[PDB]
């Protein structure tokens, strides 16, 4: 039932998912002057060389590229994390215009979109078990701004016409998620939640400081997706972002000075 519109959007979610009003909800505004540089934080280890992408899917809330997570093929380690986290999927949040779309904000700045690479902690064995744990997931968040094209995104863009509506999927093998990363792995980190239902408070967020640039043609193709299923009234898939939630008793740490 949930979505992003007036009658089923973020302000309604708490009725079915009461943790929406919890103590560690995401996203948040990252106040750059308040975030503390932590010299104990390690460099992030992103090991995606052996990634095996499987499918691309329109689930009526975003589109996702799914990966084989049955072995340590594409893993996140280091940074704020203990142990090893396997990549399961990535997806995006974006706006109707370039001045909104991101979930996290930086000194109240909204980016045009935000990429989430979702990983789960191998010590819990599968993602369904991991979402029940406070250290179950690690989501790597990357901002998108509009400028030059991102070559590593083009393969994704070019298949979106095949998954226009909710419930459509396609084969999406041999996609290298390394092509979606910025140069720097400088990051902010804090304890939070999923930003969609079920809003589980299971995520260590790692938000990269450096945005990637994508072209206007690339983001325009995101905005041609539909929230609806085929045969239902057409509703453009845009503004699929949750606003910033209260920071409450949390510290955002920076890996960089
Ligand atoms: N914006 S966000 O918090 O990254 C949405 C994650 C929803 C998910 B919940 B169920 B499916 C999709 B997979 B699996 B857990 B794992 B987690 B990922
Ligand atoms: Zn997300």
């Amino acid at each position: 039932h949930w979505g992003y519109g007036k009658h089923n959007g973020p302000e309604h979610w708490h009725k079915d998912f009461p943790i929406a009003k919890g103590e560690r909800q995401s996203p948040v505004d990252i106040d750059t002057h308040t975030a503390k540089y932590d010299p104990s934080l390690k460099p992030l280890s992103v090991s995606y060389d052996q990634a095996t992408s499987l499918r691309i899917l329109n689930n009526g809330h975003s589109f996702q590229v799914t990966f084989d997570d049955s072995q340590d093929k594409a893993v996140l380690k280091g940074g704020p994390l203990d142990g090893t986290y396997r990549l399961l999927q990535f997806h995006f949040h974006w706006g109707s215009l370039d001045g909104q779309g991101s979930e996290h904000t930086v000194d109240k700045k909204k980016y045009a979109a935000e990429l989430h690479l979702v990983h789960w902690n191998t010590k819990y064995g599968d993602v369904g078990k991991a979402v029940q744990q406070p250290d179950g997931l690690a989501v790597l968040g990357i901002f998108l701004k509009v400028g030059s094209a991102k070559p590593g995104l083009q393969k994704v863009v070019d298949v979106l016409d095949s998954i226009k509506t909710e419930g459509k999927s396609a084969d999406f093998t041999n996609f290298d998620p390394r092509g979606l990363l910025p140069e720097s792995l400088d990051y902010w980190t804090y304890p939070g939640s999923l930003t969609t239902p079920p809003l589980a408070e299971c995520v260590t967020w790692i938000v990269l400081k450096e945005p990637i640039s994508v072209s206007s043609e690339q983001v325009l193709k995101f905005r041609k997706l539909n929230f609806n299923g085929e045969g239902e009234p057409e509703e453009l898939m845009v503004d699929n972002w949750r606003p910033a939630q209260p920071l409450k008793n949390r510290q955002i740490k920076a890996s960089f000075k």
